[PDB]
């Protein structure tokens, strides 16, 4: 059945899950406390193709279906949000943009390593002054003999550090209309330079501790002519496509986190007793479980659908935005109800439910805030009829 | 393509919807205020075999999948909630119960007429004293020479006054334990008796006005031996199975109504302007549209999944409950938002959104209230911990 | 205590409530179905001075505080939403506007009749082409010799067909910029004219059936020079003030309806039995009752506060908007839950909960939609800081 | 006006707020990271009579009204949630219980030090096994020669490790029916003992880092005859009253935290812009601001109401529970929306909104979970009429 794991998926997810429980799960709590970038697990995960999941085998990638890649992200997120974000962003953003707008030359130069894991990718779109209106990037890319002169600063760029390959957006030409500033922007891919690129101090986050998020400062950074990704002044349109893909991944990440929280509360409730009976026998508890279960089930069907469309070469901007919005909002709520079901213990770090919420909370913000996705969704509904 | 309409589905739905737009849509508003049972449309719908949708062609049915049946219910609901309910209940309860537990002789005796729509089916389970706790039925059936004697009252029976075939659940033997009243109940299928069955006045309802609803008073009704449907005292297990199938139909009915409300508000939002601009541009309206569209898509995926599981012969109690719960809640909220988007006009009957809400409101109550469904969902979740 | 009914309030409300239970309550169900305007009740209510609640006794009014008037509206709404709306609108809009901006000559000419209930007042602001954007009126007032000429259409006017006194807002002077349209609007108060005013047919509404609502068509209507209410072109500033007073009344109306719904559901749950126990013992029901009671208590405190501010001649735009927004949303939700608690019975008109919801649904739309109020609130909040 | 700060209240709050801004606010973020108990602030706060707020001047207290104390708790929670919990618990629980059930000897013995802050109080009710169903305590008190011997474990006890005075609930007599264990419990008040009391082992919390929270291990702890607080075996009844008072404190704590988050998002929104315009100009943002403001105003009115009923010596179990439930749920919601409004910066610890949520999250659990409170409210509503 379509909504279930096919025999081909059950053969890739089966062994991937064992690995997750044995090498990722045990150190999840500690990593949330330490915040130490898990280089080991990254190289260890790359083995399953995880870091080149969507890259064609020809380029070294594992050439998997966007559908399969999503289920793996869910699986990773079920045990470690931080890792899930690293994996999802690396593939969806940095790698995805290169594979999407890269020439055969650019692809050959980056994809093999990215898909390998020996080089992590950073996607610089978000800046300090434009957390939502992306097209309003102030980072510049002035034409210079030999290449370009990138001048600007990126903010909250996943893999800001630890990044071997970078993809940065920058305006190279006028909008011209202040409105449509989406035109005039260009994308530039390149390897970690040795001058002109400063990596700000590590940002302390509410959760996803171990994930790498840094500020990027570009002081007169030169990039070869071979850096421009896509058509000059048309990179933002490739950006939107990349995000659509990214959103599918984030949705799966959300579901993973929400499912973990739910499974935990389910088990807890069945055991924990109050007033002479399992707290689960109380509707106040059962209703929360039922609601969460139902919504996460719907969240999953939504990203599976979005992934199915993407693989079919059909439009999915609306469907990816719908999946991300729903999974994110539903997961965070399920996580919050888990905290409530655990009661006083839900408030203590000894248990995972508080981390689940902290990790999942970012899914309603990253790669398009829920508010942003609703406008995206509404615009599509309206332009349709 | 799983989530989209297939070639065989489209072959049926394409012409079916054309018929709905031309023959059903014109008079839905009028039927809502007069409550006049559309015998005309019943016969016309019956030409598409929709009154015996899940019945095998061998028995005069259309032999459709539960997936296609559900999509057709959704299509009808989009234009007329009362008709959708008429179709969904006739098929799922009375007809479905006979198809499920009926011997080959009973199926040959009842299905042909039920399937052709020549005789509508009424399913009498609910009583003035028990709805959610159906197992607490008070109606009784005494084994008499030549058959049985029925005595009791049924409440809120769809098609109660217009049906040619009746399926009634009644107590035949003690629990014997008060904790398990479910055991000891039996079902009886019989044609409209000339004596012994008194129909109460058509009750005034909040919505679904043209849907036939009535109280049934059984006074020493005599039914022959061939009336016993399923094992004596085992009727409740068939009831539960019938309800699982019925909930899929109700979920699709809700999606239909919610989709209609949303599409209406969209059209309105795109045209009606306030403060010098289409009200749709205001995030207050856009957010409502986005949220509703997103939940309805999820709702449809949920019932499709449940239908798929039922057709595969696999368990779907949990999945049918989840579909019905989510669909009804989502649909009702979308209808309430449509009323809000239309503002003052949403409060007047010259427009359909106030009717969409009144019609859909029943979906959160019939065939298992949302509260009942959450318990069903929670219990299933707890048994597979 | 402040939040409780004081000595003078109780001396008024004690006998008022006894009157409502015996004279208003018996026929509320019938009025909802027939829509017949209750002239007998209007007259009886008027003997309590309720039709001139806030009008100074010097002008034939009752001279009550806004706090007491609000409690009275709540009391009426508990038994008949239609009547509560009639009382609230008559007092807050037409009467309130004349009381607020009228010269002593106009007050003496109109208030005595309005305050005794001899003449009901209609306030025409909303139009077919504009509701929330009231300043975008199309109705026009032409300065003529001896008075003015009115031409335009008014939509959904309370008491529009039964009013003996009208207050109509019409454009008299062109606004400067296409933004500050709120300037250049004027108000006119006059008795029902023999010619010039055509009342459209009573509109069919979702609820508040017996409430008089009509469209007004003004064709070359001549009003004497004394009809001008307030400074020419400055009428919209009085409108905004009048609306602030109106929202307090509507908030109280909502509390009344929601409280009636909750009280009924409470009574039912205590008596209705399921699974061997009163439905109230199930947290699925108890939670609904608790949340509703809590929000209604909060809603009441909110309108009481705004009324106190108004009585103190203190600014209350923000506070009245908060009360109306919270009360309407809370009351509507409590009514929806009361329907759910009654299950199948909640869907039939033999019981009042379906009427409570239909009646209360208007409170989230009239006098400014919840969306409009949130903007009003957001803006006030942003100014102070 | 009632709902506003009166002359006597403003005399205290004006200087108190100046103190909070200057002394408490600057170190809040750091304390959330270190968890270091702020002894200097405790001492400075005590100078305001804050640690003996409800204690009569006769016993060395400040002798303030419950509403003034509540407003002071809200004011503190506005800048430091941990400190608010410290003040609220010390006053409401340990001190409140002694003031309530203590004899003149006991009050004279404990209140002076508690009220001056020279001795902080710990209240031991909750245990690793019984939280919600508190009457199911396992700690035991055995009557010995000239006193009692206590044995048990208390968990999540505020001020548990820094307290100078302890109040512990322990069963001294068997209950007649397990369904009513509320009978047979006793309370014991004593100073920090030399032996018999072992401090738990600091468990890390989601928020309120610097608030002292610890497990208490009682090993054959001896307490004199004069340790028994209240009547033997009737302690739980005083416990229920203590909680009613405590809930008012917690409600105010929630409001303070929510207001802080709202004000922050309010200030941010006004400056920060998106798409070439302040994000507050977007209804997505403005709607959030309006909803939270309205609910917080409602929450504040509810706790002021409960506070006055208690001060008036009237019933307030229902009202304190309503206030605590509403405020806690509303505050946590406002804090989550604040995080959302800040977007990416809402997820970084450099800004306070994430801490506001973490601190506020406990108010929905402590001193009776929202679920427990709803049952309390429902029981009262039902026992009513
Ligand atoms: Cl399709
Ligand atoms: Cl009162
Ligand atoms: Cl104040
Ligand atoms: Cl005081």
């Amino acid at each position: 059945l379509w909504f279930e794991e096919g025999a081909e998926e059950r053969q890739v997810l089966g062994p991937f899950r064992e690995f997750l429980k044995a090498e990722v799960a045990p150190g999840a709590a500690e990593r949330d406390r330490t915040g130490a970038f898990p280089w080991d697990l990254v190289r260890k995960l790359a083995e399953f193709g995880v870091f080149g999941a969507l890259v064609p085998e020809a380029y070294g990638g594992a050439g998997l279906s966007t559908r399969l890649f999503a289920r793996m992200v869910e699986a990773i997120a079920y045990y470690d949000g931080a890792l899930a974000l690293t994996v999802a962003s690396h593939n969806s953003l940095a790698t995805g943009h290169i594979l999407l707008a890269g020439s055969e030359a650019q692809k050959e130069a980056f994809l093999p390593k990215l898909a390998s894991g020996e080089a992590l990718g950073a996607w610089g779109l978000t800046e300090p002054g434009s957390g939502s209106d992306a097209a309003a990037l102030k980072t510049k890319a002035e034409k210079v003999e030999g290449g370009w002169r990138l001048n600007g600063t990126k903010q909250f760029i996943t893999q800001g550090s630890v990044a071997g390959v970078y993809v940065v957006m920058a305006r190279t030409d006028p909008p011209p209309s202040p409105e449509r500033k989406h035109q005039g922007i260009s994308a530039f891919a390149f390897f970690r330079p040795e001058r002109g690129l400063k990596v700000g101090r590590k940002e302390e986050k509410l959760g996803l501790t171990a994930s790498d998020t840094a500020q990027l400062i570009l002081e007169d950074l030169f990039v070869p002519e071979e850096a421009l990704l896509g058509e000059r002044g048309k990179g933002f349109y490739d950006v939107l496509r990349v995000l659509d893909g990214g959103r599918i991944g984030i949705a799966a990440m959300a579901v993973g986190l929400g499912q973990a929280a739910l499974d935990y509360a389910l088990a807890y409730a069945k055991g924990r007793e109050a007033f002479g009976r399992p707290i689960a026998e109380f509707e106040g508890v059962s209703f929360k479980l039922a609601e969460a279960a139902t919504e996460l089930e719907a969240a999953r069907l939504l990203y599976l659908k979005a992934a199915e469309l993407k693989d079919a070469g059909r439009p999915f901007t609306l469907e990816a935005a719908q999946a991300k919005l729903f999974a994110s909002e539903a997961a965070v709520k399920a996580c919050d109800e888990a905290i409530q079901i655990l009661g006083g213990y839900g408030y203590v770090k000894d248990y995972p439910v508080e981390r689940y919420w902290r990790d999942a909370r970012l899914t309603r913000i990253g790669e398009g805030t829920s508010e942003i996705l609703k406008l995206v969704i509404a615009r599509r509904l309206l332009e349709a009829v």
